[PDB]
Formats: C-alpha cells, structure tokens, sequence
DNA sequence: GCTTTTTTTTTTCACAATCCCGGTGCCGAGGCCGCTCAATTGGTCGTAGACAGCTCTAGCACCGCTTAAACGCACGTACGGAATC
C-alpha cells in the first residue's frame, strides 16, 4: 500500500499511453515520463524510445500529426 | 548468472449487441358443412407381352510376336510459398 506504480514499457504501451492520455500531444518528452514515472529513472533506454518512431510508421501504429526532428505529436483514432 | 528489458500474456473493466422472458392481439391454421364430380364397381373385349423354342451373333478365352509405351533413375531449373515491406 505505497507510492510506485506506471506502464507496460514498448509499442503495446506507446500504442496504450497515447491513448491513455486523454487526448492528443507532443514530442519524446511526453511519453518517455509517462514511461518511467514508477522509479526507472532514465540510463541508457535513451536511444531505445527514441528509436520507437520510425518502427510506429514502418509497422503502422501511430500517425505523427505534428513535429520533424526527433519530434512526433503521435495520433490514434479519434 | 543476473539484470535490462521485448512480447506475450492475462486481467480488468466498460460498452454494445444479442438473447430470453412475459404480455398482447391479430389472423390464418384447422376443422366443420354441404355439394359435387371424380373414384369405384361390376361388366365386356382385345391385345401386350410372357414364354418356349429356335438361330447364330458377338463376346470371351487363348496364344505368340513386335514394338511402343511405361518404368526408373540422374540431374538441375524454375516454380511454389514463405518473409518483409
Ligand atoms: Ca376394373
């Protein structure tokens, strides 16, 4: 009965925190906090959200409505 | 071995759609009536085909050559289908 508590961690969650945001926004900083808020504190997994972006078009998952380098306001189905 | 972390999975919860009930009423399934026309009865008359008795067609069995076709193997090319995009 304590404080950490977060996310899944891949393309299951970039898929499940942008869409459990409410609604639409921007860049790698939003997500990646959503992502690490229960403890794991970012190292090294750095590049590997970063990553993430071309693997969501290349594989069909999250539309980008806005942003260019290593910026993407990521869109689901509204 | 042990973390650092994909994916996989499971769990959970919300939503939508379909499933099952009782209530209601409307109408066509169902059955009855009376009359009709088509099935039955009891009659005759002729021929369709059953049957015996015959013929002799063609279906079956057999036999021995001469191939042409079928069989098996060796080899490799291009096609099927699996994976990714
Ligand atoms: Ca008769």
């Amino acid at each position: 009965k304590r404080k950490a508590s977060g996310p899944p961690v891949s393309e299951l969650i970039t898929k499940a925190v942008a869409a459990s945001k409410e609604r639409s926004g921007v860049s790698l900083a939003a997500l990646k906090k959503a992502l690490a808020a229960a403890g794991y504190d970012v190292e090294k997994n750095n590049s590997r959200i970063k990553l993430g972006l071309k693997s969501l078009v290349s594989k069909g998952t999250l539309v980008q409505t806005k942003g260019t380098g290593a910026s993407g306001s990521f869109k689901l189905n509204k």
